[PDB]
């Protein structure tokens, strides 16, 4: 079902990931509660995921997001944080297991930022951390985190998201836009889990600020 290729560090590919990775790291409003204090990230291994199925119904939905929005299926290299990264590369994506709630709608979300990302490697705010020292800002432990291809199509701009079950009419996705009373970071949500390749799968390590 699914086989994971090992990147050179030497490589163009991996180190195009790590800038972006490394690039995108912001100070977030908990202080590093949820994600830990760092500036930085140890890049221990970037692997490229490889699904057969997962490309087909990737592929085919690409396809008909462009035919619908003038041959701009508009591609994006996104970050998804996640405990449940196996379940991911082997099934994709799936709108099904979310809800509207307070804090999220019924989507796939992704974070332009990486760091935001890594709010999210551990459950949503942090969860209990690393599952062997409990510690959300453990630079011990190795967290993985995916760099995803994401057909975005025609987005919608809004600031918030909560109340979304699909994308609004003529529309492929919804982005969660930065406001002073709002999010600090973007949010991106696409409604179907063949909008979404989980691209590259990074290993790394917080780095503790010297
Ligand atoms: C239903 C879940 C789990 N989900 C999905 N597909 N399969 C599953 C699973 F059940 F198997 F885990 C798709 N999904 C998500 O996308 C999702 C939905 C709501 C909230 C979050 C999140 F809060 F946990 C989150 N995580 N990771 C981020 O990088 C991120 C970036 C910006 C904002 C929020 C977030 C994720
Ligand atoms: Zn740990």
């Amino acid at each position: 079902m699914t086989i994971l290729l090992d990147l050179a560090p030497e490589d163009k590919e991996y180190q195009s990931v790590e800038e972006e990775m490394q690039s995108t790291i912001r100070e977030h409003r908990d202080g590093g509660n949820a994600g830990g204090i760092f500036n930085r990230y140890n890049v221990i291994r970037i692997q490229k995921v490889v699904n057969k199925k997962l490309r087909e119904r990737f592929c085919h939905r690409q396809k008909e997001v462009s035919e619908e929005n003038h041959n701009h299926h508009n591609e994006r290299m996104l970050f998804h944080g996640s405990p449940f990264i196996n379940a991911i590369i082997h099934k994709g994506f799936d709108e099904r297991h979310a809800y509207i709630g307070g804090m999220f709608g019924a989507g796939i979300y992704f974070a332009e930022n990486s760091s935001k990302s890594n709010q999210y490697v551990y459950g949503i705010g942090g969860g209990t951390g690393c599952p062997t020292h409990k510690d959300r800002s453990c630079y011990i432990c190795h967290r993985q985190m995916l760099f995803c291809r994401v057909t975005l199509g025609k987005s919608f701009l809004q600031f918030s998201t909560i109340k979304m079950a699909h994308a609004p009419p003529g529309h492929h996705s919804v982005i969660g836009r930065p406001s002073v009373n709002g999010l600090a970071y973007a949010e991106y949500v696409i409604y179907r889990g063949e909008q979404a390749y989980p691209e590259y799968l990074i290993t790394y390590q917080i780095m503790k600020p010297e």
